[PDB]
């Protein structure tokens, strides 16, 4: 199994933690974005969109992290713990993902990329959405240890990619109580947990 | 099964097209936003993030226009035609359906809401990031009738969505000569295509 990543990207550390707490081994290649290797004829052949991160398994080359995320769980979990089979209970997790892209994630974009990609001044409107965002995830957690049932998910895991990126973005997590108990848990729990703050503190570079 | 939508609403004519496609009788309940009738305590009781599409299926209250797509397949679909059971197939699928949200529509929502929900300027640089988009589609779209397996399935119902709605801002989507082939395909064999292009054309009167 080819993992195409690099190791500051969010949505590459929700798949390394993911493979983690399925057990199923990565080839890690490092697709080196700031080089254009992402924009060379040989990747475009295998993923057309030049995203990372990009898995490639026994001829089937997919992309978007989430749905490596499930696909992993799918394929090589020993049990469905991470993705439960019952069409409910993956609901509640799909939307989670769905949630930690369109919603949480996206106003992490909204508001860091164009500081940190294009030095533009930052929004203080933008910032807005991102408290917003906190909040709805706040108040999904209202007393539930985990954030799409009764035990650990790939929506925790996404989640925790992208909380733990606000967090070394210096983003006041503890203002939220419920996001809060719920992040510090799954720091403790969640298979991947080191490599994926490693990862943090590369991107940390880009605010520098 | 209770549905709380409104018609222009573009991921909440993905849920008509596909509980029309399954066979699904829902009931639905316009959720007027422009009263504000998501923001009351009654709603919020049921989805906190007060969007809309929302389903309310025997007690389970779901949202994001994604996961109830996949939830009315699992649950209802006589066959999995339209979104199958082997994790590869699913996968793919899947990598659509956060296309569609964080490429594609998210190309939309990023150049034309500024404009009609803030009246500002549209941004020339943003409506580039569209073309992108379509151009990632259309070569997603080489060699293929469908957009994410050999036949309709609820990444196809998704895409059909977004490009209506595209196609009612005026974008020019003949320009890209697959997805134009895909999608006037799309447009003769989606269930419920004539109820989401009315949805297309009352939201049509936020470009008046
Ligand atoms: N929605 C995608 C996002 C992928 C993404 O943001 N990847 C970035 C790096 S973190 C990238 O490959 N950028 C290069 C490009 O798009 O050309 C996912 O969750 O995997
Ligand atoms: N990612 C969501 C988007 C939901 C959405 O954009 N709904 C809008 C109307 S089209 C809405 O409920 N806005 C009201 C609000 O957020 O307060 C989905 O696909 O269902």
């Amino acid at each position: 199994v080819d993992f195409y990543y690099l190791p500051g990207s969010s949505p590459c550390r929700s798949v390394i933690m993911t493979a983690k707490a399925v057990g199923v081994e990565l080839n890690k290649k490092l697709l080196n974005l700031q080089a254009g290797e992402h924009l060379k004829p040989e990747f475009l052949k295998i993923n057309p969109q030049h995203t990372i991160p990009t898995l490639v398994d026994n001829g089937f080359a997919l992309w978007e992290s989430r749905a490596i995320q499930v696909y992993l769980v799918e394929k090589y979990g020993k049990t469905d713990s991470l993705y439960p089979k019952c069409p409910k209970k993956r609901a509640v997790i799909n939307q989670r993902l769905y949630f930690d892209m369109g919603t949480l994630y996206q106003s992490f974009a909204n508001y860091y990329y164009p500081q940190v990609f294009a030095k533009a001044p930052a929004d203080p409107e933008a910032f807005k959405k991102i408290e917003a965002a906190f909040e709805f995830l706040n108040t999904f957690l209202e007393g539930q240890d985990y954030a799409a049932g009764d035990s650990l998910t790939v929506a925790d895991i996404a989640l925790v990619a992208t909380v733990s990126t606000f967090e070394v973005a210096k983003f006041e997590i503890s203002k939220y109580a419920n996001v809060n108990r719920w992040y510090e848990n799954a720091k403790k729990v969640t298979p991947g947990w080191e490599e994926n703050w490693a990862g943090c503190l590369e991107f940390k570079k880009y605010f520098e």
